[PDB]
Formats: C-alpha cells, structure tokens, sequence
C-alpha cells in the first residue's frame, strides 16, 4: 500500500500556504484525459536535526494526489482540512480517480510536476 504521488514535490519557500485559482494547479500529465483532471495537495511537513541539537522544520512539500487516491482518497472534493487544497482543470469530473491511483517507484518514476504556461503560482512556491 504505498500511496506515493504521481509527480515531484513544491517546496514552500515562504510563508504562505500553496492555493490556486479555480481552473488551476492540477500537474500536466499526457497518461491522463480532461475528465481526470482533479485532485488535492497535501503538505508533507520533515524535520530535521539543526546544526545544535534541536529538531527545526524543513521547508514544508506540497505533493499532488487525484481525486479519490493518496492519504486522503477518502476526502471528497472540496472538504475542509490543514495541509489539503483542492484544484481542478475546466471539464473535469468530480468522481474518484481510481482509474489513475497512486504511483509505485519500483516501477515508475515520480513525473517532474509541470503546470500550463502562466499558472499564479503563490509566492515562494517555484520546484524543481
């Protein structure tokens, strides 16, 4: 039961949380067609070790999940909760996308997440 995401992580930078505008933010992928396109981030908060002692927190990463798939496949689309924003692409349908699902990395590489040319991204946003 891996649930690992399709695609690369966004790293926050600064100090807001990742939203988009509605239309926006769902990753390019060409294995997929207009009705897939919607989904969640969820934030993946690591700590780590400072250069004293004292745990401190890495910058936090935002990792993309489809509709009905990932650590929160149950959550519907919309539903209220710390570390998850909702996107969806123009057409697509709210209906589980268990015909995409979540990758395995033994066998498939993480897609380096793309977004369509002029996406508003947030400040402090930009990955990889």
């Amino acid at each position: 039961n891996n649930t690992a995401s399709w695609f690369t992580a966004l790293t926050q930078h600064g100090k807001e949380d990742l939203k988009f505008p509605r239309g926006q933010g769902v990753p390019i992928n060409t294995n997929s067609s207009p009705d897939d396109q919607i989904g969640y981030y969820r934030r993946a908060t690591r700590r780590i070790r400072g250069g004293d002692g004292k745990m401190k927190d890495l910058s936090p990463r935002w990792y993309f999940y489809y509709l009905g798939t990932g650590p929160e496949a149950g959550l519907p689309y919309g539903a209220n909760k710390d570390g998850i924003i909702w996107v969806a692409t123009e057409g697509a349908l709210n209906t589980p996308k268990d015909h995409i699902g979540t990758r395995n990395p033994a066998n498939n590489a993480a897609i380096v997440l793309q977004l369509p040319q002029g996406t508003t991204l947030p400040k402090g946003f930009y990955a990889e």
